[PDB]
């Protein structure tokens, strides 16, 4: 499967692609504001997702520091990245279908689009200033809005043992933004799309 990754925002990010044990493609890229980049994801992979990452300083052999959604310091991640992120989350070709989502469980960053570039479903947008409004306890000295479970580590915010409900936390990333999760058990907002189908990420899509 085709991503183009699409960076719409007025400040630079460093594009993610990981399955949270391996890279996708490169793994990992800068995009000035404007700029596009098309990665392949092997058929079949599940649990993939992709990501922005703000304020990185990267040496010239790819080690260094995000702000935002940092990867063990490297410029092309082979691991999940540290929360705020907002994520762009895929698992294609299961049993003749790819499904799609975007996910706040892990918090904000950066708003995004996902959606097909081909035919047979729809996109999904969470593109609120979430940041801005940010409850004061879940704001991210170093930037973003974090969800509730990287801010407190309860079994209700993290949903330890799987019998967890809404929360104050999880309603505010909801209300702003509806068609992503807000919790782990939150009403599905997956999207299912034809086998195989291609995707386009775009941040900041408003």
């Amino acid at each position: 499967a085709t991503f183009e990754i699409v960076n719409r925002c007025s400040y630079t990010v460093w594009a993610a692609a990981s399955k949270g044990d391996a890279a996708l493609d490169a793994g990992g890229r800068q995009l000035n504001s404007g700029e596009s980049w098309t990665i392949n994801v092997e058929p079949g992979t599940n649990g993939g997702k992709i990501w922005a990452r703000t304020d990185c300083y990267f040496d010239d052999s790819g080690s260094g520091i995000c702000k935002t959604g940092d990867c063990g310091g490297l410029l092309r991640c082979k691991r999940f990245g540290r929360p705020p992120t907002t994520l762009a989350e895929f698992s294609l070709n299961q049993y003749g279908k790819d499904y799609i989502d975007i996910s706040n469980i892990k918090g904000f960053n950066v708003p995004m689009n996902f959606s097909p570039t081909t035919r047979g479903c729809r996109g999904v947008r969470c593109a609120a200033d979430i940041v801005g409004q940010c409850p004061a306890k879940l704001k991210a000295p170093g930037g973003g809005c974090n969800d509730a479970c990287t801010v407190f580590q309860t079994s209700e915010y993290c949903c330890t043992t799987g019998k967890c409900g809404p929360t104050e936390y999880s309603r505010f990333f909801k209300r702003l933004c509806p068609d992503a999760f807000s919790y782990v058990l939150d009403k599905p907002t997956t999207v299912t799309c034809p086998g195989s189908s291609n995707y386009r990420v775009t941040f900041c899509p408003t």
